[PDB]
């Protein structure tokens, strides 16, 4: 079959079909036979995203070593490396930063960052990886809070010990003024509340509502417990 010519398509294509499968020669032939390597489907997502959220490292190659386009954002503002990153695919992930040459801090619209988004599912490896190439660790989403309040929302300590051996600032607050610790208690996140206090996480650090870490936790909860332990081995 033949391709029109298009400026601003908005249809998925066969190549969209043919990347998401992983199938390299089919879409070899698609390019190679005149298809857009770029076009936008309905939801405004290339083929590089499709094969790249699927975890097709050939085919992210190919598209890639065909002049695809890196940058152009989800209908929600996420690259094939937002995507990639929040399905946890390290080998795409990586291919996609070094040969890819993408940007490891591009925020989609609602501020996060792929680190944010490979926090959120818990895969520590990528975190690691992303760090090691080039995350901004400062970064804020559209509501103040940095990594760290995201991986204390979750309570995966590996990659909150981890943003901290970064030199995070554990005091870092977002919109509400609340702290990562003030998250770990609220979420009742215990490992992580326990790491925070051997950080020295400020106890008596009020929030906007003026609560504290402490009066943002259940009552009589692991954490509650841990919390109030503490205040009171400051207190004397």
């Amino acid at each position: 079959h033949m391709n029109f010519k298009m400026e601003h398509q908005n249809k998925r294509s066969p190549l969209h079909a043919a990347a998401e499968a992983g199938h390299v020669d089919i879409c070899h032939m698609l390019v190679q036979a005149g298809a857009n390597i770029d076009t936008c489907s309905e939801d405004q997502r290339t083929p590089l995203m499709e094969a790249a959220e699927n975890n097709h490292l050939e085919a992210v190659k190919y598209l890639i070593k065909a002049g695809a386009l890196v940058d152009p954002k989800d209908a929600e503002g996420s690259t094939c490396l937002h995507l990639a990153a929040k399905k946890g695919h390290y080998e795409v992930v990586q291919y996609l930063l070094s040969n890819g040459q993408m940007d490891v801090n591009c925020q989609d619209d609602g501020g996060w960052t792929p680190m944010i988004w490979a926090t959120e599912y818990k895969h520590v490896d990528l975190v690691k990886l992303l760090l090691s190439k080039g995350s901004d660790i400062n970064i804020r989403d559209n509501e103040e809070n940095i990594c760290l309040h995201w991986a204390a929302f979750s309570g995966c300590v590996d990659i909150a010990e981890i943003l901290l051996a970064a030199k995070c600032d554990l005091h870092a607050v977002n919109i509400h003024g609340d702290s990562p610790l003030h998250i770990a208690a609220r979420e009742n996140r215990y490992d992580c509340v326990v790491l925070f206090l051997s950080r020295d996480s400020d106890v008596t650090l009020k929030n906007k509502e003026g609560e504290t870490p402490l009066q943002c936790a259940s009552l009589n909860s692991q954490v509650w417990s841990a919390l109030q332990m503490s205040k009171a081995l400051q207190d004397s």
